[PDB]
């Protein structure tokens, strides 16, 4: 079983911590590897060699911190690391359904794809549902004056603080808690890689909560978004006869009477049994012309071709 794994980062000092991240920074997805990030491979490692990277109090430290575990005559750690957008980036590995913890954390399936469609603005306050490992609330810490990320798992909310003091960030801060209620007042970014896929209206788990947890998290959008501010969210949606996914959004949003400008990119889809249709897409609101529209944009083919689009 993959996500269990306890995650402290209160027990490594602040300093130690950044100075870990600037290690992994050196070699994590470097052509040659080295001990730290054959270790965040996956692979067991020599400790003293490890010493040598890392130093005795760098080697303390991935204990101290769950970031690895002594077996006895090697080192290993129960996550991966990852290196992407100017940030380094620890998550679960990437395992079967069957074998993941409640608490697994998303092994970043789709967040480098996400973090390339997102808009480059800034401004005061940002905040990240559904946070995970951190990997979006660490993009934007350098544009936001404050970041803030949000998780019902609290072993997500320990490895994105983790990760966060890694990157030695200090405006982007970690709360445990439901959808809004530990997000206080508004924020000119809402960013939300959700938890849904092929799960339909019924909630199955963290990472496939069913359409309530977009239906909660759109109602409430208005009233936590700063006006002329930004809503970005990965999700799938389901058309049903006569009941398409953007006719609900509407109403959840308020769309037409708040003045919203809402659009709609459709990556990739499916055609359901009924003539409907299930849909993969990235919905951005921001300002511009009241009204909802919807676009065909295979993003998802053109990332597998070359990222750099
Ligand atoms: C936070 N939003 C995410 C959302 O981005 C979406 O992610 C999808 C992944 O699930 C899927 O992974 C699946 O195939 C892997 C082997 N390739 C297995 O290892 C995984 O276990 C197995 N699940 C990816 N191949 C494609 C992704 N689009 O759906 C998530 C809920 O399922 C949801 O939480
Ligand atoms: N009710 C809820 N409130 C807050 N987060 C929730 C939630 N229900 C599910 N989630 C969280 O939504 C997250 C989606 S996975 C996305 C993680 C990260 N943002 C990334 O892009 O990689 C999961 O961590 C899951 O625990
Ligand atoms: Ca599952």
């Amino acid at each position: 079983i993959v996500g269990g794994s306890t995650i402290q980062p209160e027990r490594v000092d602040a300093a130690a911590l950044r100075q870990l991240g600037d290690a992994m920074r050196k070699v994590v997805g470097s052509a040659d590897p080295t001990p730290l990030a054959d270790l965040l491979s996956g692979t067991p490692v020599d400790p003293d060699e490890l010493t040598r990277e890392v130093g005795a109090d760098g080697r303390q430290a991935l204990l101290d911190s769950g970031m690895a575990v002594d077996d006895g005559t090697t080192f290993s750690s129960p996550l991966r690391g990852h290196q992407l957008h100017g940030v380094v980036v620890l998550s679960d590995p990437d395992v079967e359904e069957e074998v993941q913890h409640r608490w697994y954390v998303d092994p970043l399936w789709e967040a480098d794809l996400l973090i390339r469609l997102m808009l480059r603005r800034g401004g005061a306050r940002a905040l990240d549902m559904g946070c995970g490992s951190g990997v979006l609330s660490l993009v934007l810490a350098d544009r936001y004056e404050s970041v803030l990320g949000v998780d019902v798992n609290p072993r997500a909310v320990a490895l994105s603080r983790l990760n966060a003091a890694l990157n030695g960030l200090t405006n982007v801060t970690f709360r445990e808690g439901d959808m809004f209620e530990p997000a206080e007042g508004r924020f000119s970014r809402i960013v939300f890689n959700s938890p849904t896929n092929e799960e339909g209206n019924e909630f199955v788990d963290l990472l496939e909560a069913g359409e309530p947890i977009l239906e909660t998290f759109f109602r409430n959008v208005p009233r936590k978004l700063e006006s002329g501010g930004i809503v970005e969210v990965n999700l799938a949606m389901n058309d049903y006869p006569g009941d398409p996914f953007r006719e609900r959004l509407a109403d959840w949003l308020g769309l037409t009477e708040n003045g919203l400008r809402v659009q709609i990119f459709t990556s990739q889809r499916r055609a359901t049994e009924s003539g409907g249709e299930w849909k993969r897409g990235w919905l951005v609101v921001a300002p511009g012309p009241v009204g909802l529209t919807e676009v065909e944009w295979p993003y998802h083919d053109r990332y597998r071709r070359d990222p750099d689009a």
